[PDB]
């Protein structure tokens, strides 16, 4: 009762670290994008669940995830192996702090994220309404290698296109993807970026203030960290609490150990 099973409609493995999965959706499973569920498997005869960001987009008919790949953490060494046809388990009570609702009004709406934090953003920048509320919406993603840039292709090419999405997306959404550890045009981590100026000449964008840039930030707890202090010097203010107004919103990414 605490969880619905679900089969699993596709499996993509982008490297060696991530993949994506999608499986049938439960009519009773409404959510918020940017919101998170538990998602699991029968494990020992038991339920092993881990918080999961809902990478779909509520009016999507399927949902998806983006999952990290440890080959010693006790969920995913097994979640890897998913096919087609398998069983997965969805909790029932979506939650979570990156909702647009919170936002103050602004202008500018940074969504700043590393490894699988895109995942809330995945279904954020699909919800029509957030285009509406902002002049300019900036996915920023950060990553190691060209090889760990999942969703390139959907960002660059297919989401401005979109049959629903795409005469929202294409004047708005600005993709800014950052490799760290190769050559790229956006080298190294957001945080030394955004502070350098170099993120915003790129973009074409003024430096962030308080009365106009909002943020949402998913990413490990340390790039939260540094972000926070990042947007805390250019004068924002966080939200202090779900359901309280911010300037920009934050959660962790995964927990470590
Ligand atoms: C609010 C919230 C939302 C989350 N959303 C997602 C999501 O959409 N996708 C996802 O893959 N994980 C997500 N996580 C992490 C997820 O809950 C699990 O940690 C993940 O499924 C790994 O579970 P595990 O049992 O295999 O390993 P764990 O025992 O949970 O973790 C093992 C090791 O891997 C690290 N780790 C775990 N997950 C990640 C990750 N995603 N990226 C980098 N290092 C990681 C841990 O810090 C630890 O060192 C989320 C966590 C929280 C708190
Ligand atoms: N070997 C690989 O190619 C590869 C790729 C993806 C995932 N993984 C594995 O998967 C797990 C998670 O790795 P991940 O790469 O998804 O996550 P991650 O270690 O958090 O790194 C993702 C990106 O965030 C950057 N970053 C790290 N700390 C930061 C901070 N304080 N502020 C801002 N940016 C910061 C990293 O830059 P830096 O390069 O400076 O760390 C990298 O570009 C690990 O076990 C890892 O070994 C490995
Ligand atoms: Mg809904």
């Amino acid at each position: 009762a605490a969880f619905n099973t679900q089969k699993v409609l596709s499996v993509h493995h982008w490297t060696d670290a991530y993949f994506t999965f999608t499986c049938i959706r439960d009519e009773s499973l409404r959510f918020e994008n940017g919101q998170f569920v538990m998602v699991g498997l029968m494990a020992d005869g038991k339920p092993l669940m881990r918080a999961y960001s809902v990478a779909s987009a509520n009016w999507e008919e399927h949902l998806e995830f983006f999952s990290i790949k440890v080959q010693d953490g006790p969920l995913t060494s097994r979640l890897q192996h998913l096919k087609v046809g398998d069983e997965v388990l969805i909790s029932k009570k979506p939650t979570g702090t990156l909702v647009a609702c919170d936002l103050n009004p602004g202008k500018h709406l940074y969504l700043l994220s590393t490894g699988t934090g895109i995942a809330p953003f995945l279904s954020i920048t699909k919800d029509p309404e957030i285009y509406e509320q902002f002049e300019k919406i900036i996915l920023v993603h950060g990553v190691r290698y060209k090889k760990d840039l999942a969703y390139y292709d959907r960002f660059t090419k297919e989401l401005p296109e979109h049959e629903y999405l795409g005469d929202l997306v294409k004047e708005k959404l600005i993709y800014y993807p950052i490799v760290s550890r190769e050559e790229f045009e956006h080298r190294g981590r957001l945080t030394d970026l955004m502070v350098s100026g170099k993120l915003f000449e790129d973009i074409g964008l003024p430096k962030i203030n308080p009365q106009d840039d909002r943020a949402m930030l998913c990413g490990s707890p340390a790039m939260l960290k540094d972000t926070c202090k990042v947007l805390d010097d250019f004068g924002l203010t966080v939200s202090p609490k779900t359901g309280v107004r911010g300037d920009y919103l934050i959660e962790r990414a995964f927990v470590d150990q």
